């Protein structure tokens, strides 16, 4: 169980575009089992990996004797193919079936036209919802948008809760960015955090990416940043 610290419920800045995902989730990790399974989807830098293992990391705490697994769509590709090789399709459905309670799937748009790993995720889906196993899924596509894909599978995705994360506007940036200074316990003139707030406006993973930046700068460069100072920086998160 090699779940980020960060990514826990009490980071996450709700807000209109990301807060129904949000009680999703929460709602979903105090009551696993309740609603399975839980397919979280929207654009890059969102809140999906975030989200996802936070429900893991406030099961870890809760209900300490549980079996939480996370694991990459990917993951789950590379996880086969040398089950396939190895030959050991065993000691792999044991490993994603028999010994986990709740599994938590990211980036599921890895699995596109791999309809290979795609049936074996359909049936590994199928019995741990026979037997009240949580399952979530996050895409960065909707069930219904997801191209080369068994529509029985897209199907198992659609049979529950479906939230969508959207981007967040200024105000709900700003408070982010803010929440992501603690967590990296830097610091930022209350004029520059502002100026990076509301022009790094992609996705989160870059927006604290500029944060970390700067940390990094007002790491070495002994003295503090300036706004001038920043926007030379930051000229890949403006304008990339
Ligand atoms: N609602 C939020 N509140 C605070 N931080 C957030 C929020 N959403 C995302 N983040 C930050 O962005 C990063 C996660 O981006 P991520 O969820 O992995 O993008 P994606 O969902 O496309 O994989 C985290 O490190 C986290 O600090
Ligand atoms: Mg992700």
């Amino acid at each position: 169980t090699p779940l980020n610290p960060d990514y826990t419920f009490e980071n996450f800045v709700v807000g209109p575009g990301n807060s129904f995902a949000y009680h999703a989730a929460l709602e979903v990790a105090k009551h696993p089992g309740r609603y399975n399974p839980l397919f979280i989807y929207g654009g890059v830098g969102l809140g999906k990996t975030h989200l996802l293992q936070s429900i893991g990391n406030y099961v870890v705490q809760n209900e300490p004797d549980l079996r939480v697994m996370y694991i990459t769509s990917e993951k789950f590709l590379n996880d086969l193919v040398d089950s396939m090789k190895e030959g050991k399709l065993n000691e792999f459905r044991e490993k994603y079936r028999k010994k986990v309670d709740i599994l938590l799937i990211d980036d599921v748009q890895f699995l596109i036209g791999k309809t290979g790993v795609q049936t074996e995720l359909f049936h590994t889906f199928n019995e741990l919802h026979d037997s009240g196993k949580q399952i979530v899924i996050c895409s960065d596509r909707e069930p219904q948008k997801l191209s080369e894909f068994q529509d029985r599978l897209v199907s198992r995705f659609q049979m529950g809760l479906v939230a969508k994360l959207e981007p967040p506007d200024e105000e709900t940036r700003k408070s982010i960015a803010r929440k992501m200074l603690e967590i990296e316990h830097g610091e930022l003139p209350e004029e520059v955090l502002n100026f990076v707030a509301e022009n790094v406006d992609d996705n989160l993973r870059r927006l604290r990416g500029a944060i970390i930046k700067l940390l990094v700068y007002k790491e070495t460069t002994g003295k503090e940043v300036d706004l001038k100072e920043a926007i030379l920086l930051l000229k890949d998160f403006i304008k990339p």
